[PDB]
DNA sequence: CCGACAGGCGCATCAG
DNA sequence: CTGATGCGCCT
DNA sequence: GTCGG
C-alpha cells in the first residue's frame, strides 16, 4: 500500500508500547496515527505532510522524517534486537496472554512456544486454548470459508428456534476478502431491554453448536456473550480446516441497531465515532445512544439513526474499515 | 498547558 | 459469600 | 503521543 512502509513502522511501535511499555494510549496514539496515514491518498514525501493529519504531531513526524531518510527507525532496531521486550511482544500473540502475563511469564523464564507448552499449568484455561491452537489463530479465514460457517449457523440457530436471528458482523459484514475470525449477533425476541422473557438463549445456541461439532472449545461464556473455537467440516481424505475463533454476542432484540453497529466496527471506526459522539454531547455503547452522566436511551430503529444524531453521513459497512 | 483519550463482558483475584 | 479491581478480550 | 479549548 501506499505509505505502508510508514503504518507499518507506526503499528509496530503501537504493538511495543502497548505489549511492553503498558502504555495504552501511546499505543492508541499510534494507531490512530496509522490509521489516518494509511486512509491519506498521497505519497507522503515528508514528516512536516504528513504532520497536518489529525493524530500525527511532531514525535510522528520526526520519526517520519527518519524514516524516510533512511528507510528504518533506530529506536524499532534496538527494540527488535532487545531480548525481553521481544519474548513479551511474542507471547502476547497467544490469546489470553496479554502484557501483564506475558511480563510475569517472561519473568519467570518462560520466553518461547516451547516454553509455555512444558508450562502449561502455569496457563488459565483461556490461555491453554489459545496456545492449543496457536498457529491456527493467527491463520485468516477466506470469505468462502466464512459463507460455510455463516450457512452453518444460521441453519443450527434456526433449528433451535425459528425466532432467533443470527447476523454475522465483524470483517465479514464489511465484505472483507478475509477474516481473523467470526461474530456472530444474536436476537430473539424473548430478551428485550426491558424483560427476559426466556432463560439460557445464548446458552441453547452454543449447545446445538456443540453438539453438531462447529464448536469445539469455549474459551468463555456467560448469558450475553460467548468467545470460542469452532471448525468446518472436512470431506474424507482431506486436511482439516485450521480450528477458527469464533464471538457470539446475544444483544437485546429492541437494540439491535447499536449493537450490530458495535458489533461490525471497525474498533478503530468505534473509538473514532465513540470518540465524536462525545464530542457531539453523546455516549454510544453497543446498547443505546444517550445524551450527557449520561441520561435516557435516544430512540433509535436505524444504524443511520445514530450518525445523524452525532451529524455523521451515513457510512455503508464497507466504508467502516481501515 | 493539560485533561481526556470508547465502552464493557467474563473471568481471576483480593479484602473482608 | 459480596463488591471492587484490573486483565484480556471484542468491535 | 496528540490536541482542543
Ligand atoms: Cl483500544
Ligand atoms: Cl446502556
Ligand atoms: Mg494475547
Ligand atoms: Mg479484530
Ligand atoms: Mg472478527
Ligand atoms: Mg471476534
Ligand atoms: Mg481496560
Ligand atoms: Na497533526
Amino acid at each position: 500500500t501506499l505509505n505502508g512502509g510508514i503504518t507499518d513502522m507506526l503499528t509496530e511501535l503501537a504493538n511495543f508500547e502497548k505489549n511492553v511499555s503498558q502504555a495504552i494510549h501511546k499505543y492508541n496514539a499510534y494507531r490512530k496515527a496509522a490509521s489516518v496515514i494509511a486512509k491519506y491518498p498521497h505519497k507522503i514525501k515528508s514528516g512536516a505532510e504528513a504532520k497536518k493529519l489529525p493524530g500525527v504531531g511532531t514525535k510522528i513526524a520526526e520519526k517520519i522524517d527518519e524514516f524516510l531518510a533512511t528507510g528504518k527507525l533506530r529506536k524499532l532496531e534496538k527494540i527488535r534486537q532487545d531480548d525481553t521486550s521481544s519474548s513479551i511482544n511474542f507471547l502476547t500473540r497467544v490469546s489470553g496472554i496479554g502484557p501483564s502475563a506475558a511480563r510475569k511469564f517472561v519473568d519467570e523464564g518462560i520466553k518461547t512456544l516451547e516454553d509455555l507448552r512444558k508450562n502449561e499449568d502455569k496457563l488459565n484455561h483461556h490461555q491453554r486454548i489459545g496456545l492449543k491452537y496457536f498457529g491456527d489463530f493467527e491463520k485468516r479465514i477466506p470469505r468462502e470459508e466464512m459463507l460455510q460457517m455463516q450457512d452453518i449457523v444460521l441453519n443450527e440457530v434456526k433449528k433451535v428456534d425459528s425466532e432467533y436471528i443470527a447476523t454475522v458482523c465483524g470483517s465479514f459484514r464489511r465484505g472483507a476478502e478475509s477474516s481473523g475470525d467470526m461474530d456472530v449477533l444474536l436476537t430473539h425476541p424473548s430478551f428485550t431491554s426491558e424483560s427476559t422473557k426466556q432463560p439460557k438463549l445464548l446458552h441453547q445456541v452454543v449447545e446445538q453448536l456443540q453438539k453438531v461439532h462447529f464448536i469445539t472449545d469455549t474459551l468463555s461464556k456467560g448469558e450475553t456473550k460467548f468467545m470460542g473455537v469452532c471448525q468446518l467440516p472436512s470431506k474424507n481424505d482431506e486436511k482439516e480446516y485450521p480450528h477458527r475463533r469464533i464471538d457470539i454476542r446475544l444483544i437485546p432484540k429492541d437494540q439491535y441497531y447499536c449493537g450490530v453497529l458495535y458489533f461490525t466496527g471497525s474498533d478503530i471506526f468505534n473509538k473514532n465515532m465513540r470518540a465524536h459522539a462525545l464530542e457531539k454531547g453523546f455516549t454510544i455503547n453497543e446498547y443505546t445512544i444517550r445524551p450527557l452522566v449520561a441520561g435516557e436511551p435516544l430512540p433509535v430503529d436505524s444504524e443511520k439513526d445514530i450518525f445523524d444524531y452525532i451529524q455523521w453521513k451515513y457510512r455503508e459497512p464497507k466504508d467502516r474499515s481501515e
